[PDB]
This record gives C-alpha cells, sequence and structure tokens, in this order.
C-alpha cells in the first residue's frame, strides 16, 4: 500500500526542484526515468532539467533563491511514481512549454505574498449607500 510520506520538516522551503543527471548519459536501463526527465520535466513549472558531467538522475528540491533543501533520487523509482510525488508537492503540471499558468499555482509550489489578499482599509470601512 506503499504509505509514503516526505520530510515537509526537513523539507520546509521548498519552492522550486531541479533535476541533476549526467548529460552525456543516458537512461535507457531506466526507461521510466528517462521520460520524467524528457517529456513531463518541460511541462512542470518551477521544475527544469540539468545536464551534469556525470552525475546521477536526482530531484533537489531548492528555496527559491536555488537554497538546495533535498535531493532524494529517480532511478529507484518509476516515471509513474516520480510524478505521484511532484504532485504531492505542489508543482503545477500543463500540456505545453509555451502554456501558461492559473493564479491559483501562479507561485506553486510557492505560496502568495502576504501583502495581496489582506486588507483593512477598503472605503474606511464605515457606510456605503
Amino acid at each position: 500500500m506503499t504509505n509514503y510520506r516526505p520530510d515537509w520538516n526537513r523539507l520546509r522551503g521548498l519552492a522550486r526542484g531541479r533535476v541533476e543527471t549526467c548529460g552525456g548519459c543516458q537512461l535507457n536501463r531506466l526507461k521510466e526515468v528517462k521520460a520524467f526527465v524528457t517529456e513531463d520535466i518541460q511541462l512542470y513549472h518551477n521544475l527544469v532539467m540539468k545536464h551534469l558531467p556525470g552525475a546521477d538522475p536526482e530531484l533537489v528540491l531548492l528555496s527559491r533563491n536555488y537554497q538546495e533543501l533535498e535531493r532524494i533520487p529517480l532511478s529507484q523509482m518509476t516515471r509513474d511514481e516520480i510524478n505521484a510525488l511532484v504532485q504531492e508537492l505542489g508543482f503545477y503540471r500543463k500540456s505545453a512549454p509555451e502554456a501558461q499558468v492559473p493564479p491559483e499555482y501562479l507561485w506553486a509550489p510557492a505560496k502568495p505574498p502576504e501583502e495581496a489578499s489582506e486588507h483593512d482599509d477598503l472605503e474606511h470601512h464605515h457606510h456605503h449607500h
């Protein structure tokens, strides 16, 4: 039944994610993995792929300013599972790279700024005809 859960306490700050993997290498053996890092990886906002000299295909949940907070391997899991995780976090997925993103997930997976949904000086709040 799996029933897995991340370390949200250790992940605190995750505002973006980047996948690191050997550019001059291929994930033929990891047919699944390769997929996630070829098709959807471009559709997933704030989720970009990386071509390192020679590293393993691992996700890097950074903290906005590229403050790598945590890195988890993907070679072990399957595309279907790896996608589940991304969704679990809050990442957005579109149909195309040139596609847009609704206000709901505009800043996703990050939260909207404080000074935006807060109001108290609405017409002095007294009386209105």
